[PDB]
């Protein structure tokens, strides 16, 4: 069926020997949005599935076929889905129930949903549905989350180039999920740093997706163990997978927006090892 | 805090470069049963936790402290436990509820159980509780499983040295679990091969535990991708971790018994890639 | 002239870094029997030459041409030859003297024989002459050895899966040779292990040839230093070269038969380092 | 003799295999200013010598002894020196001629000067003389360069986090030198990027020195071939050597100031390969 | 424009891992003389440029175009040139001034010369102009040097196979140059060794060019650190680049002649580390 | 038991990765003559044993104990010995039979000799017995070989620095041996090259022993495949082992003498691959 980009899990000792292209081949997802298609990358790190869906002349659906590829009857038979629309207004129909998902609206689809259909309202400005999918043992209600219900928080300062607005869509304070959490953080114009100071967490893993970047800009995404850092240079609408032993911080050449997705054996966000940047240098 | 042996996940390209000791350091658990203590190995491959508990002069408990090591309040706050006793009669008390677990009896403890205490009835023939623990999002009832509740099946033939009795303890036909399944297979005297022909399954992983072996015997456990196989020579009461891209088949120098534990994103046991041994050679 | 597959000698430190294919390229002889042809593999480990001859529509001979390839006048000008027929009845003619070599009959040809011609009696069930050839400084009588003159010995036990019958064809008790010894060992149905416990011998080297195996079976041939073992998966009618620092033991998925050939600076079979399997694990 | 830290030249194929510590060992100068001493690093890349001098309780001189270490009679017998004071007011006496070098004043010492003595006016706020020294075949006049003699130019913008003031001290428009050029660039508060977009120049090499940074800040200095970039995390008052095949661009966690030094076979600053950041990603 | 063979600088730790071809690719210049063309090899080790010019049917000139390749207006705008003719009589015209350069005559061209034109008097026995070019900050007079003005010295002894005649063309005793020195040494018939005992010099580098060798002869050129020597097998009219950490000595299979060129930060020829051959063995 | 220096056989792909010390560890025998002792090196390349014996205050014998180390009853039970005395007059007693072996006299001891005792006539000028020992299947008569029994041949020329006198002691024209041949070649003063042009022979191997060299001299012994040559720098009285795939040619810094020993499956000295030195370069 549809092509499935599979990434293996990786040992820190192996990762530290990878050259530039080697790092990209393992951790970088270069193509997230493809017209009238959905992309799908399967990571053996917590078995999270990441991708993008951009419906233009036709709808794009996931269900039976994808499920068979996963050894089950349908895609979400034993999985939960988190979707955030960074493009134009669209709709997501779950087993017949249509949800209007506008710019920056989001939708969490619980375990048990048989078919999910994505569509764009205007072909001129198509919806760009970014998603993260994780194994789920229990069914929680499918829920639409708007920027309102999120209650954004602006932190940082120009001097530390981290003035930004944090929007947490899928977290305990908003709704119940099995293990998936997602949020969107927008750096203010002229501000470049995200996740600083950095951190690592043995019991959870994160995937970052960068977007809303000018064609001539990029983000130097920092990864690796604190004392053995490496970087991947990324451009607009690309995602990066972070092993549990790795940090995940980035600095752009211009301001940008990014989405973070996190899974693991717990949802204790303070269960992490904070790393002061001075320790790195 | 109690020592926690942590094993990282590993890429097939990395594993194929490991020498004999390297393979042992990564995949082999050399000591499972330690008097009056519990052993615990954490594998980043599906975050399964495995070990053994052998109470002799005192009971051994797991609960609050172990939970703190996992960033939670107690061991099973977000996990399920599967235990099989291969030693003498003992008991397992879950939050005050005492279960009599004799030789070859087993106990599944669901998510939410706060403290589990293991004990042996006779210090001369201590219980040997082998356990596998996996993340769980749903709470299923704690349940004792005995041999007469399991439907034993004899398969194989002497000519193929695989005459054996299969005993599936934690499987869909017996009880509901989130992702864990476990069983015990005993080879008839003079029969050496397990999991032959072999297989691999991208969506699940298994851990094998070998026991009931003479002091002068061993098992050559075959692992690796089908076309890049390797082996680890193991002795009595040792376990081996198998990545999803790896096979897991062993041949002893004498008959033996082993327990398999499996976790992953589905419990579709037929969702695998069968590998005819003739393909390997 | 005829193609000659040459294998170099190898250092233990080099061998331990070889991957699956690397091990096969160095030590495995994949094609031993080819219709109306003879195969010839030259190993710089004691300069032993191994191969197979399967005459069907024509006879196959070795003599002048092969000798020139070795820098001499004829193949056995400074070499001795040991041949064992594992196929249908045939004949081996040495400088005009015809020897009837039936199934499991053997022939030792001493230094000085100028031409050796191999033939099959029935094209439907051709002779399969397996041979080992070694440098020889003195001429010993050409001698036909039948399964009678061998006096077989049955050892082992089903429990250790090594019940087998040992047939030593070319050994001091049967005839005089310069340095070559050969024998045939047949495992009883349902028995899998050969050369266990294993051993190594600095002053001699062995070559194993596996046959009489079902098309769906294989043998996991164990090699390498005792504490750094590796394996080569082999199928019907394939041979494997063992360096002096390496062990040579194998376990099949079904019973099989194999021939061993040994050369070196002495024929003291007890001059070896025995290795208890428990030492390996 | 005074300790001389010697760095070899390096091939791009070699540099791309270096791990974090390896990169630091080769290209990073971790200690530049040491009380009452001078530091000295010799790079086989164009044989440039770099270091710092911080006189506190006594003067620090360079002359005869250093010359002997270079196989000549005195330090500047065949070399030219460029010094920039980033500390408190001080003086530099060249063969008896005393020059008052205040904060941000600089001094170029031409070939032929026998002894140079560095001093600080106030021990409470010692002068911090950063210097770059290169081979010189011609004698140009020793010359003091002050800020009002330099033509400061403000470039960049907050949106691209590169708002900065460029101060070129030793350049063709100011004075004549054999091959050395040096300048000081100060990023405005909240601006982090230097040398963006980046470049490479086969015929020249540069050394960057970062300072005026808070104790809790650092600079991720980007290096390497454009398609094989690496980074070195540096802290206050540390320098980095850049091979001709490498880029040199840094981004801080906070604003900072840095000095660049450049040598080579020409002083054609436009003789370089411009690299658009979009090419890297 | 004209092809430019660029060689990077190299670290001793990198060089010691290079195989035979790797050493040749880095240090050997296989083609020095090409009919009606000039060859040009640029080494990042002191930025010396080496090559050969053999005019036959047309003159060969260097000037504007080559200069542009170096980022300047003309080849010698910031460089000095040393040329030695090992072929038939020719002429070298510098900015209109014609110099007659016969067999073994030489010409030093100082910084500032805009165009240099090479020509041969007889096409049957063309001039073979070998040159070395180095960065130069000051202009010294262009000067023709004949074998007379050189005052040759014959040293060595047949017993040590180093009987030879040394001819130093460009050295302080003959003329002033910025950093370049060159000479020609001819081994007597039957004498094979050059530069023995060997040496190294951190502050200078040398390039050796071997010629006047029979078609069936070669020179085993020894290089590398004294305790980690390697060799490059060379034939008639080939040059070899030597890093500052490397020795440069050679032994032929027959007598030969060679030219040495040296550049660096000083012209103190006794500033070196002598190495007794007994130290090497 | 007496120390036995054992060298493994080696693959060309392995040998080409060895650094200077690695090559020495594998192929070089640094100490051959030790006062009142015998040295012994065992090479798995044809199982040749080499060493030296220098009796000063007492005799040195080889027999029973050494045999036990080889798994036999006595040293020469299945081996032949070739000895050449390069020191002062001495004697060699074989099972009671005393042979007077003066300077440059030699002795071949055939298979079956039980004990060999070496002695020196004058302690002031001790005998220096260099020996090569190889497996032997046939018993040939023990025989003393003197210079006047050898047919010396002078070859080479000063122009090719290979003027030398060849003395073949153990060869077909002198006596019968199983596989061993040995000779002594002395270069005339001022001549440095041996075995030039070089060669390789798949069916035989050689060991070279250099001596009569001044304390300030050495020999650059060339080895390796023709297109992947390496060298080992040796001093007085040191030996070097050459794999069948390797060349063996040396060039001294002064004249010297050397002994070659050769074994293999044939004694056809013309059965080799001639390599023109021009092929190497
Ligand atoms: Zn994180
Ligand atoms: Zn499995
Ligand atoms: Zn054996
Ligand atoms: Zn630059
Ligand atoms: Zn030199
Ligand atoms: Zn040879």
């Amino acid at each position: 069926g549809s092509a499935m980009d599979v990434r293996q899990s990786i040992h820190s000792a192996h990762a530290k020997t990878l050259d530039t292209q080697g790092l990209r081949n393992e951790f970088l997802v270069e193509k997230v949005f493809v017209a009238d298609e959905y992309t799908m990358v399967y990571s053996h790190i917590d078995r999270i599935i990441v991708g993008g869906i951009m419906p233009i002349t036709k709808t794009v659906s996931v269900g039976g076929e994808v499920g068979k590829q996963l050894g089950v009857s349908y895609f979400l038979e034993r999985r939960e889905l988190g979707v955030i629309n960074i493009g134009g207004a669209g709709t997501i129909t779950v087993d017949g129930q249509c949800y209007e998902i506008g710019h920056r609206d989001a939708l969490y689809v619980g375990k048990g949903a048989k078919e999910v259909v994505f569509a764009s309202i205007d072909t001129g400005t198509p919806a760009k549905f970014y998603y993260n999918c994780a194994p789920a043992h229990t069914t929680y209600p499918t829920k639409k989350v708007t920027p309102d219900e999120v209650s954004p928080v602006t932190l940082g300062d120009n001097l530390t180039s981290n003035r930004r607005t944090i929007n947490k869509y899928f977290v305990p304070d908003v709704l119940e999920t099995c293990q998936l959490s997602m949020g969107l953080t927008e750096l203010a114009p002229g501000n470049l740093w995200n996740t600083m100071p950095c951190h690592t967490h043995e019991r959870r893993m994160e995937v970052y997706f960068y977007f809303n970047m000018d064609d001539d800009a990029c983000v130097f995404h920092m990864m690796g163990q604190p004392q053995e850092t490496r970087h991947i240079v990324m451009h607009n609408e690309q995602a990066v997978i972070s092993p549990s032993w790795s940090i995940h911080s980035g600095v752009g050449t211009k301001a940008y927006t990014f989405i973070w997705g996190m899974v693991g054996e717990n949802q204790v966000f303070d269960d992490m090892d904070h790393v002061a940047v001075k320790e790195i240098c």
